[PDB]
Order: C-alpha cells, then structure tokens, then sequence
C-alpha cells in the first residue's frame, strides 16, 4: 500500500484547503484512512477519520469547525479540507490507513509523506515581547507587592510617549486600566497603585494590598505594531 | 462612555458569528475600536481593530482568517466576526475603545462588558492522556534505552486487544511505526526495537542504539475514541 498526498500550500488567511490523499495497494473502502496533524515545535495530533463509501466520519473534538472529510471511492483518493485558515494550521498534515471496517486491526502503520501547508499571515512577525516577573507574587494583605514588566524593545515612541499600560483581570470582569503611559494613574484607581519605568524596564508596585486587589495583572505596549500584552501575574494570598 | 456587546452565544462549530459593540458618550469616529480574546487558563490576547468611518484595519497575524471587523458609522456599533469555529474560540471577547484618529493616545481605556463564545465540541469523555518517560534521553550509540509510557486508563479493548502502538519521528519524515497492540514489531523494523506492557504500563526497548534510531519517539492508542499520542521522548545522542 501507498498514500500519496498532494504538495505543499502557500495559503492565505482565511482560504480553504482540501488536502487530497492517494491510496493504492489494498482495497480503500475496507478501512479507514486517519489525518494526523504536526506542529512545529509540537506533538502529533490526531484530528479524525473516514471510512470511504461506508459513510462513516469520526473527529477529533478539537479539529471540528476546522477539519471536514470525504473520499473519492472511485480513484480511491481521501480528502481533508481545512477551512478559514489561520496561522495555527500551519503543520504538516498526514492521511495514514487505520482502523479496519468490521473494528479489530486498528493501527496507524502506512502513512503518506504529508503535505506541509504554510498560511500567510506573517506569523507574528517581530511582535514586541513583554516578560513580566514574578508570574506568582504571593503575599499577604497589607504587602506591599511589586510586578516587573520588561519589553523586548524600547517603547519610546518618537513622539516623545512610552506606551505601556497596566491592566488587573479578575475572573468575571473586564480589563480594569490602572496606570497608562507608565506612571500616570488612570482615574477612579486608588493612589495605592503606582507605575514608573523607562525604555524596556517597567515596574508596577501596589503600597499596600488589599483584598479587591488580588488577580492577575498584565502590562501592555501600544508604540509598536502590533498592540502585545504581558504573560500574566497572580498575585495571590500567602 | 459605555462599550456595550451583546449576550453569551452556545455555538456549533463551523457556525459563524458576529458579535457587536454598542459605543455612547463619544465621537464614534475618532478612536479605533480594539479586540481583545480572554481564553479559558490562557492570558489576554489582542486580535486587532477598526477605525469607524475608513473602516481602516489592522489585525494580529494570529486572528487574520478568523476575525473580521466591521463598523456602522449610522449606529455607532462596532461589529466583529469569527470564521469556522473551533473550540480554541470558546473565550470571552471584548471591545475596548483605543487609538485616537490623531494617533497621540493609545490607551484600552473603557471596555464593554465581554461577550462570552462557548463553541459546542461536545466531549468524549476523558481522552486516554499517555504520559511517556524520560521525555529526554542521551545515550551512545550502541547503549540500550528504554522508554515507557503509562495510561490514564487501561488500554484492554473487551475484544481482548491491547492497542498500544509505538511510532518513531524523524524530521522532513512521517511517523516510522515499530511496535503494535503491544509487542508485535511492524514488518521491516528490525528486532532490535522491542516492546511490551500491561494495563498502563508499556514499555519499548531498543537493545542496541543505531544512530538511524536517533528521533523522538510517541506511543498512542486505539482502544478508547478519540486515538490520542503520547507527548514525546527524545533519543539523542550523547
């Protein structure tokens, strides 16, 4: 048996692909042929299967609304079609026979070659890196707690601000702004918040903590396109 | 100012959707709406905005493909749509009001309330996790090494089987199955590749290491829906 798969694609965000799959050797409608997905930099996915004629499709919860198969019965060629494609389902996509109609035999032992499908979207190309430390402050109400933010790149902007911001995110609640543009205090934020940093350097410090103050806090950067948050930090109780 | 969205949407996925945001208390024209997506035990991400009026865009490489923004510059509401859902796009969403037209303040200052999307997957109960060990494993070439991977479930289908399969990844190459259902070895590979296991425990055993067996190793299974893989073992050499 032999799976030949189709060639690479160059793809534009938001097109839709349908990746074909060749099986020769063995009778095609008997068993079913798996897609199997990889990342760069990742595992092995399995996203779902097909078993051509015997209408009969299996997928992986996670690659619903994504991956659709059908099967040409007749050359006997196996498609997965990958819709609104986003920088994401950039990987490597495998078909390779599987499972067997009556359901004993169930290995994935022939595979094609795959079929490499690269979406254009400029993969995040030189986004502005913010490393917040600690990402776990515990403390204890009456603390005072510092958060640092630093940035890959200066953010100066040549108009003569530096666009970081600070956000506190408590679950149920939008993004509540603390300080922007480093150090000024957005209003309605008691005076225990404070912010002062230049360039990459960034500090967030909190006098004294209180209970309504305990969640996760971002810092953000809005010189550079495009706009980047910080990883995260819980500040949370000792 | 109030940025208002609208109410939680239970999706299919593949179902489409837009969700807007009602803007008051300003110049609807003279700050670029922004989106923000708050997944589930992930951090805050920015998924671009608009500018009412031009409609100018700009979107974060990662959402192109899957966000389109729109806005009613007769209404005064913002509007964004996601493509094809998948349940990566089950978060909570948000419109901030951002960038000014003249482009001196860029702050998220006032944020609607969040719109949370729950994209249906369904569930398959608890997917089999395989967790490998060692992840990493340095040796000389002709020393023996081991690998083993535990189940969270026992892999004994009732029809007696014991799908537990082992695959070799080699890059610019597709999975190289050795051993199946256990301790079968796959035609062709030699017998130097060993394996055996029982319940949960399941081990693969390479007597002799051969530089050809230099890779990452993944073992998977069939025996419980949805076929899951292991995370991944490193033979490298010393």
């Amino acid at each position: 048996v032999q799976l030949q798969q189709s060639g690479t694609e160059l793809m534009k965000p938001g097109r839709s692909l349908k990746i074909s799959c060749k099986t020769t050797g063995y009778i095609f409608s008997n068993y079913w042929i798996e897609w199997v997905k990889q990342r760069p930099g990742h595992g092995l996915e399995w996203i779902g299967k097909i078993l051509p004629g015997g209408g009969s499709n299996t997928y992986n919860d996670k690659f619903k609304g994504k991956a659709t198969f059908t099967a040409d019965t007749s050359s006997n060629i196996a498609y997965m079609q990958l819709s609104s494609l986003t920088s994401e389902d950039s990987a490597v996509y495998y078909c390779a026979r599987g499972e067997d109609y009556y359901a004993y035999w169930y290995v994935l032992d022939y595979w094609g070659q795959g079929t490499t499908v690269t979406v254009s979207s400029g993969g995040g190309g030189s986004d502005i890196e913010l490393t917040q430390s600690p990402l776990s402050l515990p403390v204890s109400l009456g603390d005072q707690a510092s958060i640092s933010c630093r940035s890959s790149q200066s953010l100066v902007h040549s108009n003569g601000n530096t666009s970081l911001h600070w956000y506190l995110k408590k679950p149920g609640q939008s993004p509540k702004l603390l300080i922007y543009k480093v150090s000024t205090r957005f209003s309605g934020v008691p005076d225990r918040f404070s912010g002062s940093g230049s360039g990459t350097d960034f500090t967030l410090k909190i006098s004294r903590v209180e209970a309504e103050d305990l969640g996760v806090y971002f810092c953000s950067q809005s010189t550079h396109v495009p706009f980047t948050f910080g990883s995260g930090t819980k500040l949370e109780l000792k």
